[PDB]
């Protein structure tokens, strides 16, 4: 009975290798993945793969794997796909660490913007979590830290990220990791899944997919918000996406609003990560 080899690039950079059999739905390999990582709040998480256009795509869990990777290679890598508003309310600490490394990487790749001293703050979590109490014996006045803690590291980030550790003394590993996520939490480009666009007028702007809803990014001075419940239909056609709004209170009709997309492809996938969203925050 016929298996692939398939490679997981997991959150913290390693390589996680197994076979499933050829004709293996998306969640045969998914629960590997997530019994490898001993993780048990699986519904926040998802595996990603690379089109042959090499944009990134979610693993359809319900979907064969080969008629979703088609002709590409069985790599894959394992991230966060519903970022919890709220990551106090994860039932475990083990959560909370996967959702830690995957903002780390969200930082450090710059989809996660952060001032100098939300990047220092969240830097300082993470040593205290996996170093513990600051030790001057390991940092002079000239340290660098081995940790990445964002796009561009400079010498004063570093220093404030000392600093701050070591106001962390008796700090425990969960506590570090929930105070790093009470703080990335309101970061106001956290769990933001963006994709590029045109108004009906050719006007590039940016849709962010989450939790709350949908954001248009027009001008910088115009971002609009339309709440999930505001959304009684997502459609795509050719490279255009719409989506249908509620009518308003006392409005006769319900409005459909329309944007263009890269391509075709770009539009399903947005089409199907806004179904998704509107699904899970719908119930979560
Ligand atoms: C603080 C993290 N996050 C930033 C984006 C914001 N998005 C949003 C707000 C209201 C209605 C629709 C929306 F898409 C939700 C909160």
């Amino acid at each position: 009975p016929k298996s692939m080899q398939c490679k997981v690039i997991l959150l913290d950079g390693s390589e996680y290798t197994c076979d499933v059999e050829k004709r293996s739905r998306g969640q045969v390999l998914f629960d590997k993945v997530c019994e490898h990582l001993n993780l048990l709040e699986k519904d926040y998480f998802g595996l990603t793969y690379r089109d042959a256009e090499n944009q990134k795509n979610w693993l359809d869990p319900a979907k064969e794997i080969k008629k979703q990777v088609r002709s590409g290679a069985w790599h894959f890598s394992f991230n966060v796909k519903f970022y919890p508003p709220d990551p106090a309310q994860l039932s475990e600490d083990i959560t909370r660490y996967y959702l830690c490394l995957q903002l780390r990487d969200d930082i450090v790749s710059g989809r996660l913007p952060c001032s100098f001293v939300t990047l220092a703050l969240l830097g300082s979590y993470t040593v205290q979590s996996e170093l513990g109490d600051y030790d001057p014996d390991e940092c002079g006045s000239d340290y660098i830290s081995e940790f990445r803690f964002a796009p561009n590291h400079t010498k004063e980030l570093e220093d404030k990220v000392i600093e701050l550790h070591k106001s962390h003394r008796g700090m425990t590993p969960a506590e570090a990791e929930m105070h790093f996520l009470e703080n990335a939490k309101k970061l106001s480009m956290y769990g933001v899944d963006l994709h590029h666009a045109k108004d009906s007028e050719g006007v590039e702007i940016m849709l962010g997919v989450c939790a709350s809803g949908l954001l248009i990014y027009r001008d910088r001075l115009r971002i609009n918000r339309f709440a999930w419940p505001k959304v009684l239909k997502i459609s795509y056609k050719r490279n255009n996406f719409y989506i249908k709004i509620r009518p308003g209170e006392f409005e006769q009709f319900e409005s459909t609003i329309g944007f263009k997309l890269p391509n075709h492809r770009a539009a399903k996938r947005l089409w199907k990560v806004c179904v998704e969203h509107h699904t899970f925050f719908r119930l979560l």
